[PDB]
């Protein structure tokens, strides 16, 4: 069991991932630093599009996936090991809530396993532990 | 499979190409159904509220909601970043995985991929 995650200096996603059972590897905040992951992982990432909309009024997802995660997933050696994605955010962004997940899910053709807010609740920790376990069992 | 499809019938035609057995949610909003076996939900996305009213009525019943193993959603990629957004909404509300997303009537790849995914889920 292995998690790859991203978290800005606000550390919300870090504090959620710290509570989970599985081992975790952090994608660096420093944009110039890169990592290489050798084993299969579930990806956990926050959303950063700012709840933008288009002139028509539909969701604008530009910047949903943090740039550091885009660089990470651009490497096919990293990308191939992704078993699924979990995304986070804040429901105050409405239809842009947690949209980094569906964006990544559709591009990689991997399931969007879960979505949560901020540092997560006790129930999120319980569900994600189970979900990650089941994914690695399968 | 449990699915919804309007008069345009795109989601219906995709589901008939799949190997698994399927049950249809009715188009008439007053008509409602009940399901007691585990199912993967497959629904299109309709904005002016991503989820069709008929699916909202279906999922509002606690007896239907408990049997969902996961959701697959569809739409049209020309809707930009509102593409297929019924799935994520349902996924988050039910706490079930969003397994796949596809366009319209689906491609050869979608048929094979959703066949594979549904088999892995039923375990
Ligand atoms: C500039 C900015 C833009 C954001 N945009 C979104 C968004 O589009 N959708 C969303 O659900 N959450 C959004 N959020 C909320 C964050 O994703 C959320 O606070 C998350 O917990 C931050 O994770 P981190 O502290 O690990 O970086 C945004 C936050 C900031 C600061
Ligand atoms: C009024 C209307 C609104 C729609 N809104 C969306 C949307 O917000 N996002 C999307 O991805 N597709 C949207 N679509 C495309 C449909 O979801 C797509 O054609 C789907 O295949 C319809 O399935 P059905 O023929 O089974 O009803 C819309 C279509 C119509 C007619």
């Amino acid at each position: 069991e292995l998690i790859v995650y991203f978290s800005t200096q606000s550390n919300n996603t870090h504090r959620f991932v710290q509570k989970l059972d599985a081992e975790s590897i952090r994608i660096p905040i420093d944009e110039e630093e890169r990592i290489k992951v050798d084993e299969d992982y579930v990806l956990i990432v926050p959303t950063y599009s700012g709840g933008k909309v288009t002139d028509a009024g539909q969701v604008d997802a530009h910047g949903a996936v943090p740039k550091q995660v885009i660089h990470f997933l651009n490497d096919p050696d990293n990308r191939k090991h992704c078993l699924g994605v979990i995304s986070s955010g804040n429901t105050n962004f409405g239809d842009s809530f947690a949209i980094a997940g569906p964006v990544i899910s559709y591009k990689l053709k991997v399931p969007l396993l879960y979505q949560f807010e901020l540092i997560g609740t006790k129930e999120d920790v319980e569900e994600v532990n189970r979900i990650i376990s089941e994914t690695f069992n399968a």
